[PDB]
């Protein structure tokens, strides 16, 4: 077989340098070789380079061979999967709004790059923030691809919830069940336990008849809001190596598939008719499985109590918002030429 | 099954942070679960703190659960393996003479701590440079261990020549064969080019009747040489990635043993009758296979011409050479 062409966006920072040895090292596409494509910008060419020395220095059997560039030709040219990490970062004094349209330039042009020169089958990742906008802008301005190409990255909210109620109750993460991320990151994220079951002893339970009301409708958001910051607080940079194992795992089981039994939180551009409710239009966090052709399905049979009708009618608002901020801002850029 | 307890020094370091994550995404152990020992000194406890936190939030179904510490007994309790990565770095106006001497201490008191407290099964994996002398002090001073519980990494600069030599013939890695680093690391490590084959175009031939005398017997070792150094310049930071991966590579074939045909150089206590040469008594880096039961084995057959055997030689002499350093400055220490 030919190798696979995986592409890694800002790949000389820290998540880049995790997530190109991992690939390299056989973990996403098992036997088949990667030939990875490592984009950055010119400052951080030296920094690129010596991550490819890196590479190098492993002798890994499945790396067919790479290329890194600042050339956006080079980075997409017939690639069959893409993790978009780079983004813009905040400036000082910004706000989100001003987060939002920094990144709709950046992200207009990757769908152009995108649909130009990747393989029509390209599975793009999003990654950098805000990702399910970027990933809505992204996918609006590829002509030549369709809303099964794009997706963005919740499963590490969701692996952070996973081992908080496991600790929390005192079991293994493998015996807690059906959590689930909707939405929009930031601040509108629903981390919604009302579905999710444990066993302990031999014993199977809903999480929400044995946690404390407090807990799971207030202190549970709170500290998996805050991990990121504390985190920061304490390494002195943010996350990089949890990012790429939600990364990997995300990207592992969209090609694959997933195993069963298994819900993985994944933003999908909103399939018209889901379950749920939600309106098409943007990319939203949807628990969800993968079929062994790759296809990521919604998963059916979830229930919407009067608290999470009201959690998810309000991300989903959010999310139209942040389209209608980044479509503003390329307009007004557009306008002002 | 029980899990298994693997000790990382220096956890809260480049290396540490992605050796911890590697080996809890079930890389190393395979299907049995992994419970950490991160051992860490004081000023470096809000760092582990946080890397205790980003492996929380990989929600691993093989992390069992993890220690991490300033306490050397509850880093070395129980542990079945021990990759020793942290070592005291050198110091502005230090001598290697001063590197030996100051981590004499530190793998002394290592090999008293794993002998006290690891399995006696234990598998010691010295990674902190000087990391052969190091491996010979720690042995020394692990009463109630053997010189099969201990072994140091060579395979990053296998690798590194590997990719070396493949690039320089023009064809992949996997189509070149039996390249092999002997002896101590440092200066005089041998990075042997003369037992080696590659194939191409249906042909198998040797390295050294192909490529240039000039850049088999100079340009390629101080290329081998200033990698690192390299990388750090590139980098701003010393290599992370690359050592992590030598270091799960060694450990994993010490586990369950090698590939057929497979040949991994490790630094090991000499072998007594060992074909080759060299004189017990240090840890010396050789060409090895690991057996089913997780043994390590020189590989027999390989040839010594003139050349390697000189090489070998004033590695070997080097070798012992540190380790009177060491244990000269240890029993100064004494009295
Ligand atoms: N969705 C998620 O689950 C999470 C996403 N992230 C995102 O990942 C991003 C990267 O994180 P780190 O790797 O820690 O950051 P970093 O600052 O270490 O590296 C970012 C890299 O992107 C590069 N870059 C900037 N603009 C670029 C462009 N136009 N094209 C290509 N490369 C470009 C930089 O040169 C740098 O090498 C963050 O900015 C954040 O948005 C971070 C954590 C979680
Ligand atoms: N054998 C090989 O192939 C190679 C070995 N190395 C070795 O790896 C070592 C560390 O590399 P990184 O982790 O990237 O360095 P780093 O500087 O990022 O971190 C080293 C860690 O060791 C800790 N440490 C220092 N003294 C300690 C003690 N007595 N007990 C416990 N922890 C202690 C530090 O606090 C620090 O967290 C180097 O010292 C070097 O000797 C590096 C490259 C290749």
């Amino acid at each position: 077989s030919e190798a696979a062409h995986v592409l890694i966006t800002g790949a000389a920072g820290q998540i880049g340098y995790i997530l190109s040895h991992w690939i390299a090292s056989g973990e996403l596409y098992g036997d088949r070789q990667v030939y990875l494509h490592l984009l950055d910008i010119p400052p951080a060419m030296n920094r690129l380079t010596a991550l490819t020395m890196e590479l190098e220095d492993c002798a890994f059997p499945h790396l067919a061979g790479f290329v890194a560039t600042t050339d956006p030709k080079a980075a997409f040219k017939d690639i069959d999967c893409a993790f978009l990490v780079a983004s813009m970062p905040l400036k000082p004094g910004q706000v989100r709004a001003d987060l939002i349209s920094s990144n709709s330039v950046i992200f207009k042009n990757t769908g152009e790059y995108l649909s130009k020169w990747a393989k029509p089958s390209v599975k793009v990742l999003v990654i950098g923030n805000p990702d399910n906008t970027n990933c809505e802008i992204a996918m609006l301005h590829a002509k030549n691809l369709k809303p099964e190409n794009f997706s963005s990255l919740s499963m590490l909210d969701q692996n952070r919830a996973y081992y908080e109620v496991a600790s929390k109750l005192g079991v293994d993460v493998k015996d807690v069940h059906d959590i689930i991320v909707w939405g929009n990151h930031g601040e509108s994220m629903v981390a919604d336990l009302t579905q999710a079951t444990f066993t302990k002893e031999g014993k199977t339970q809903k999480v929400v008849d044995v946690l404390d009301h407090d807990y799971v409708f207030d202190t549970f958001f709170k500290k998996i809001g805050h991990r990121a910051w504390d985190i920061l607080e304490h390494r002195g940079f943010t996350s990089a190596a949890s990012p790429t194992k939600a990364a990997i795992q995300h990207m592992k089981a969209w090609l694959f598939g997933t195993a069963p039994g298994e819900v993985l939180s994944m933003g999908i551009p909103v399939p018209e008719g889901n379950p749920y409710g939600i309106k098409p239009g943007v990319v939203f966090s949807f628990p969800c499985n993968v079929d062994k052709e790759g296809k990521i399905h919604v998963v059916e049979g979830f229930k919407v109590n009067d608290w999470l009708r009201e959690k998810l009618d309000f991300t989903e608002k959010d999310l139209f918002h942040e389209k209608e901020i980044a479509l503003n801002h390329l307009a007004q850029l557009e306008h002002h030429h």
